[PDB]
């Protein structure tokens, strides 16, 4: 699992400690998404991403991880009961 500066900054704002993220991931995959980032959106490497990603956790309380790199790409705000889940996430079994 890899946590970049962006995610580290969001963690306390969104109610996630590293242990919380690890526990949610260990609970098992709950859906799928993608890590499709343009080159400029991937500092400091600037290589870009076009990889499958897996969702862990539940609606309003989830984390998304790049399947190839292990990078946490998105985390929901668990401190906002009204968090709007990314509608593009494919939950459960297809
Ligand atoms: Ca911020």
């Amino acid at each position: 699992l890899k946590i970049d500066q962006k995610i580290r900054g969001q963690m306390p704002e969104r109610g996630w400690t590293e242990d919380d993220i690890k526990n949610t991931v260990s609970n098992g995959a709950t859906g799928t998404s993608f890590d499709k980032r343009s080159p400029k959106k991937t500092p400091p490497d600037y290589l870009g991403r076009n990889d499958p990603a897996t969702v862990y956790g539940s609606p309003g309380k989830y984390v998304v991880v790049n399947d190839r790199t292990g990078e946490v790409t998105q985390i929901s705000d668990k401190t906002d009961p009204g968090w709007v889940d990314d509608s593009r996430i494919q939950w459960g079994n297809k």
